């Protein structure tokens, strides 16, 4: 009598392997696999059950408003209390991929922004952000993921980018909540390095930290850390500044090179509550 443990998830044409174990209230059988709808995030125990309610008729994309969509993605804001079981589901898959996460169960203190891909056909779900309704250490990002099929594909700068976005129009900096995974940190530490190395490029060779902050919504601490690590924290006119040099121009042109997509601050529509 085999007991098998949950090692694979189906989820589209992908076939999963956790890297952490996630509460699925599932039985345990001879079976080590489990179906996750790529749209409800449901998940199937046999393949048969899957398809019995694959076919049933449902949105094809996550369950919120669309408050950003431009030609390459698309934001949905989900308010969990208003989409409990989706939302647990969402969590429930999260935690595959995290060391620790709190109770998936309790979704009504979030917010859940997912970014969705648009494809010829429609709606995929690549990752999100979960944002505490109320932070009282102003975190403006809970957990962050790129679900693992779509990882170091440039999705994760996305969603971190977003977030800020949500930050500015709500004039408060922000910061992820600590502790980071190391994913996760080596993550935000490219994206706030390609953020200063951008500002300087594109907007004043000389920016103060107040300047700084009040674009990007990046608190003194994260920018201090980041603007020491590449070497550019100075003072002048009075005031400590991050300044250009060769180093930051080769960086800027070679993140260029990349031809990323950027999320377009123009095409938020959303009011802060
Ligand atoms: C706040 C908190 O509670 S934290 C916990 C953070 N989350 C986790 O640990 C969950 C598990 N991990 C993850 O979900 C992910 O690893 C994340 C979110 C941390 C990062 O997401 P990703 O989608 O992989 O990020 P992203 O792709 O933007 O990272 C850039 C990397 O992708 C590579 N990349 C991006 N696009 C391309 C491309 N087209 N071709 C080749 N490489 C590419 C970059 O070269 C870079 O590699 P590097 O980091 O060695 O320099």
């Amino acid at each position: 009598a085999r007991v098998r443990n949950l090692n694979r998830i189906i989820m589209g044409k992908y076939e999963i392997e956790p890297w952490y174990f996630s509460p699925y209230p599932i039985e345990l059988t001879d079976e080590d696999f489990i179906y996750i709808d790529d749209f409800t995030l449901q998940y199937f125990g046999s393949k048969k059950q899957y398809e019995r309610y694959r076919k049933k008729c449902t949105l094809r994309h996550p369950p919120g408003n669309e408050i950003y969509r431009d030609d390459y993605v698309s934001f949905f804001e989900i308010d969990g209390r208003k989409q409990r079981t989706w939302c647990r589901n969402l969590c429930l898959l999260s935690k595959l991929f995290l060391d620790h996460k709190t109770l998936y169960y309790d979704v009504d203190p979030f917010l859940f922004y997912c970014m969705t891909r648009r494809d010829e056909l429609g709606h995929h779900l690549v990752g999100y952000f979960s944002k505490e309704k109320e932070s009282a250490d102003g975190y403006n990002v809970a957990c962050i993921l790129t679900l693992p099929q779509y990882q170091r594909m440039g999705y994760g700068k996305l969603l971190i980018e977003f977030s800020y976005e949500l930050s500015k129009k709500e004039n408060k900096v922000g910061s992820p909540q600590k502790p980071l995974s190391d994913l996760g940190l080596l993550s935000y530490r490219a994206y706030w390095s390609d953020t200063l190395i951008t500002l300087l490029v594109e907007h004043q060779k000389e920016i103060t930290i107040d300047e700084i902050s009040s674009m990007t919504s990046m608190t003194t601490t994260d920018i201090l850390h980041t603007a020491k690590t590449l070497n550019i924290l100075r003072y002048y006119k009075g005031q400590h500044i991050i300044f250009l040099n060769e180093d930051i121009l080769d960086r800027y042109n070679r993140l260029k090179a990349k031809k990323r997509r950027t999320i377009d601050p123009n095409r938020l529509i959303w009011k802060p509550p």
